[PDB]
């Protein structure tokens, strides 16, 4: 319905990340705590950093209990020390738990300086947490401590222009809203795709088009190995071969102006003289997800407000592509969430997506989530192995 205390509690950008208040420990330390839907360990910085300007204290928490045991992440890196506290969410719901907690000791370009975050809030399943699966993910313990909603949804919000350091830390980056779905924060219907299985939160795509022009590749290959929905990867992410295809059919429908190589690549930003950004000359991108009923698919569209990322060089209106090319299946990053609400319903086990009321558009295009479509053979699109 309406989540009123939990409308406007995240922060940031899709290049640095979305973050959300929480405490730790008693008294409570307050720390900035980034959304990541592509991981399942709460771990947040526990000893001085350059780029941190404060971190978890673990010998000023009464309530703190020492696991004894380390955890050592390479993905960037960071080792750690495994514990327990109690932990809130202030502009969350009206709860304390007691977590898990990696307090980080060691760490190599894992935080990010001027990020304004301490921590990552791993948000999916048991069976990537680390070590292992015995360590309880924060959200499973959130749902059996107490009576909130197997939910959640994220609402990021995109500016559509760079926001220097003052005013991202005075901006309104979205919502996350735990235990529902806050009705303000979308238009239209919503429409679910199944978690395919509940690790990552994964899902299986269909088909995928660029300005209504089917890419025409085996659907197998879009979910090569694997296609997720992660909050914490800024880009949209395709497997190599789709990335070949894609990037060659948006060039073709953008050809009237030509971009360097090293635009295309992700590396280099393009400008232009403010206000003249040529949006109608870049392409909507459909990825069409398996649906709830059978042989039954919908889509979702994005606008190039989503996937040419603002960032600043002067007065011009520069932009780097956010669409990269990924060897570990397709990732659903933020400037794909930004044109959506998403709906992480692990209850039902799938995934909900609407039209942003905060996303950016222009006044001829909008993004769109539309359906059903019939589609056969779905399954087959997922790939075993
Ligand atoms: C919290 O604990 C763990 N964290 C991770 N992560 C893997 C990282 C990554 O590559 N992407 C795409 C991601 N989505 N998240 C990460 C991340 C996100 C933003 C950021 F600025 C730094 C990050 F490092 C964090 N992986 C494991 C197994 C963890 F146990």
């Amino acid at each position: 319905g309406s989540f009123v205390e939990m409308v406007d509690n995240l922060r940031g950008k899709s290049g640095q990340g979305y973050y959300v208040e929480m405490t730790v420990g008693s008294p409570p330390q307050t720390l900035n705590i980034l959304v990541d839907t592509g991981s399942s360990n709460f771990a947040v910085g526990a000893a001085p950093h350059p780029f941190l300007h404060r971190y978890y204290q673990r010998q000023l928490s009464s309530t703190y209990r020492d696991l004894r045991k380390g955890v050592y992440v390479p993905y960037g890196k960071w080792e750690g020390e495994l514990g327990t506290d109690l932990v809130s969410i202030p502009h969350g719901p009206n709860v304390t738990v007691r977590a898990n907690i990696a307090a980080i000791t060691e760490s190599d370009k894992f935080f990010i300086n001027g990020s304004n975050w301490e921590g990552i809030l791993g948000l999916a399943y048991a069976e990537i947490a680390r070590p292992d699966d015995s360590l309880e993910p924060f959200f499973d313990s959130l749902v059996k401590q107490t009576h909130v909603p197997n939910l959640f949804s994220l609402q990021l919000c995109g500016a559509g222009f760079p926001l220097n350091q003052s005013e991202v830390l005075a901006s309104v980056g979205g919502s996350m809203i735990i235990g529902g779905i806050d009705h303000s924060l979308y238009t239209g219907s919503l429409w679910y795709t199944p978690i395919r299985r509940e690790w990552y939160y994964e899902v299986i795509i269909v088909r995928v088009e660029i300005n209504g022009q089917d890419l025409k590749m085996d659907c197998k290959e879009y979910n090569y190995d694997k296609s997720i929905v992660d909050s914490g990867t800024t880009n949209l992410r395709l497997p190599k071969k789709v990335f070949e295809a894609a990037v060659k059919s948006i060039k073709a429908a953008s050809s009237t102006e030509k971009f360097p190589d090293g635009f295309w690549l992700g590396e280099q930003l393009v400008c232009w003289q403010a206000g003249t950004t040529p949006w109608n000359i870049f392409p909507v991108i459909s990825l069409y997800l398996m649906g709830e009923v059978t042989n039954q698919s919908f889509r979702i569209t994005i606008l190039p407000q989503q996937y040419l990322r603002p960032v600043e060089d002067s007065q011009d209106d520069c932009y780097k592509f956010a669409i990269s090319q990924s060897s570990t299946g397709t990732v659903m990053g933020a400037v794909i969430m930004e044109g959506f609400y998403v709906v992480f319903d692990r209850a039902r086990k799938r995934i909900g997506f609407a039209v942003s009321a905060c996303h950016v558009h222009d006044e001829f295009r909008t993004a769109a989530v539309e359906g059903p479509f019939v589609t056969l053979d779905m399954e087959d699109c997922g790939y075993n192995i």
